[PDB]
């Protein structure tokens, strides 16, 4: 179970290179995590909001014990993550995650590639103001894979929603225990907070999983 | 087990009052699914164009539609018994504005008639409420406690989005007064967390409202997550 983490998040938005590193803590019994990120290449020339929710499900417990994300970390086996975001304006963003566990400390490597953002849109003009809390639906297509789907929205400087759909594929090196497979789908609620400058992000995230729940399809 | 399939599934609302002395009055018919926590409502002004943000009437525009994980909510139990409950909600805004809503219900058979008396005061004259420049609301959790056998107190943090993409924040407290004491399975099982999503399509004289709600019991780390 983890207490501390660090993130190296890097890549390009519309070919604009960015690199950010920082340290964080959390409570893996309550699904809380905190992160400070600093630009290693000066002022971000795009909305810092575009890095949310991408800026550690090792912090997410399940109702009656560890999440499969936690079980895989404790075992040492671990998991890789591929997220694809498809935006209402035709823009696309991909994030690849690689983790190492230097003790009870998680080291995150997040490779991001974003293309097709309109030059005068709110992402490239840094005019996004907020994000909404979000439900995700987690299914186990096989005993090695978790696919998470959610609908994501940013608020723009004009008070409109800037919408995207997301699919996250979790690939475990080692199968998930049998007693995870009997409980699907799994619905997770997440709230995030971001305080930011041009070079620094202060991120918080609260998350909670719900298992044998009826009438959650339209609601999520 | 409770006869959930038989619960009333039609309602009407008469919502009226004033916002900074701007009088309004709307009447409309709705339907829903009390087994799945879904309700729909159409409202039409009886006094022409609303001269403030229709968003200010959300979430105020029927917890008779809300089931509990193992049966009737107390709201539905009180309706089925016939004793019923009354509602008082206070919204306190970041700019010092305040809004109160008093609800009274009567059950004309399977049909719920709600009367919602609204008084909003203290809104800045050139703010987004009085100038009709609010654009949206967020989905919201509420926490319900039972301070005594005839009372439910619900608290939540509410936010509107403004024309500038900022949050216009309020804190809310809703007190439910039951004419008859609530059953044992309610009082021993607290607090209750309710997640709600709303949809609003509106003109200056007509609102089309939708709400989805789901109650959760015996949940652990909800203290900060629900806010």
């Amino acid at each position: 179970l983890p207490a501390t983490h660090e993130l190296h998040i890097f890549g390009s938005i519309n070919g604009v290179d960015f690199d950010m590193v920082g340290q964080g803590t959390g409570n893996p019994n309550e699904g809380y995590e905190e992160l400070n990120l600093k630009s290693t290449k000066g002022d971000l020339q795009f909305s810092p909001w575009i890095l949310v929710p991408h800026v550690f499900h090792q912090y997410l417990p399940y109702p009656d014990g560890m999440s499969p994300f936690q079980a895989a970390m404790v075992d040492g086996s671990g998991y890789q993550v591929h997220r694809t975001m498809q935006f209402e304006d035709g823009a696309s963003l991909t994030v690849n995650y690689r983790y190492t566990y230097e003790g009870s400390h998680i080291k995150g490597e997040a490779q991001v590639k974003g293309t097709g953002f309109p030059a005068d849109g709110p992402v490239m003009t840094n005019s996004l103001t907020a994000v909404d809390s979000c439900w995700s639906k987690k299914t186990y297509p096989n005993d090695k894979t978790i696919i998470s789907t959610f609908k994501w929205s940013y608020t723009t400087g004009n008070g409109e929603r800037y919408r995207s759909t997301a699919r996250t594929t979790y690939t475990f090196a080692k199968p998930m225990a049998a007693n995870y497979l009997k409980n699907q789908p799994v619905y997770v609620f997440r709230k995030t907070e971001l305080k930011h400058s041009e070079t620094e992000l202060n991120f918080k995230e609260w998350q909670k999983a719900f298992t044998d729940v009826m009438g959650m399809d339209e609601l999520y």
